[PDB]
């Protein structure tokens, strides 16, 4: 079994692939703090989401390869929803979340792809996309029930340590909050790309037509580096 215990008693080195470990290095006793918060909520009779397994999803894939930042607020509330990759859901969740919906609309619109068979967005985080939440866990749902118990500290030392690296990066910013987190980006050899949330509250005041895919990879290739094939299937 891995989870919350793995993150109090393990080094990140066993929880993450090998450069995430050494860039997260500064948030280890973060990490470890967050692990005895888990502990806590579990003691008190509370559950969280995602799966322990899945906390630190997003940083199992090579640190190396990252190109291109997608920034989330928090896990989907509902159970089964979150899987510790923003915005993405289990390839048997049907139907998916509305701003999963709003996001594959505006992938086919801008790419001319077909819509996904499902809402599992490992490709893309196995082909150098960063899918992360600013806060990684979540009371089931009550959204935003664990802002502010210590993940930022860690979410702000992943996208300082991708800014810090030589290679280019594309944030992707979707919406008012993730906008807020340029200013981390800024000493990098980073592109930003700003709308509102795919979110139903806002998808439709910008989201739409807003062809973040494309563009990133535009901005990649300008960067000097390789694009980022998108298609799911």
């Amino acid at each position: 079994h891995h989870g919350m215990a793995s993150m109090t008693a393990r080094p990140l080195s066993e929880l993450v692939e090998r450069g995430w470990a050494a860039a997260l290095e500064p948030v280890a006793d973060q990490v470890a703090h967050m692990g005895q918060f888990l502990r806590a909520e579990i003691a008190a009779g509370r559950r969280y989401l995602p799966a322990g397994s899945n906390v630190l999803r997003a940083f199992t894939f090579p640190f190396d390869n990252v190109r291109v930042l997608i920034v989330g607020q928090d896990p989907y509330p509902t159970p089964g929803h979150a899987v510790g990759l923003s915005f993405s859901v289990a390839p048997d969740v049907r139907p998916w979340p509305r701003s999963l919906a709003n996001i594959f609309d505006e992938y086919t619109a801008d790419l001319g792809y077909p819509l996904p068979s499902n809402g599992d967005l490992t490709p893309w985080a196995q082909r150098g996309v960063l899918l992360l939440n600013r806060v990684l866990t979540v009371r089931p749902s009550n959204p935003a029930s664990h802002r502010g118990k210590g993940w930022e500290a860690v979410t702000e030392c992943a996208i300082r340590a991708l800014a810090a690296r030589a290679a280019p990066l594309v944030a992707i910013l979707w919406g008012r909050d993730a906008s807020t987190l340029k200013p981390m980006l800024a000493a990098g050899n980073c592109v930003a790309i700003e709308s509102p949330h795919p979110s139903p509250l806002s998808a439709s005041r910008g989201f739409f037509g807003s062809r973040p895919f494309s563009r990133a990879n535009e901005l990649l290739v300008g960067m000097g580096a390789e694009p980022i094939d998108w298609r799911l299937p």
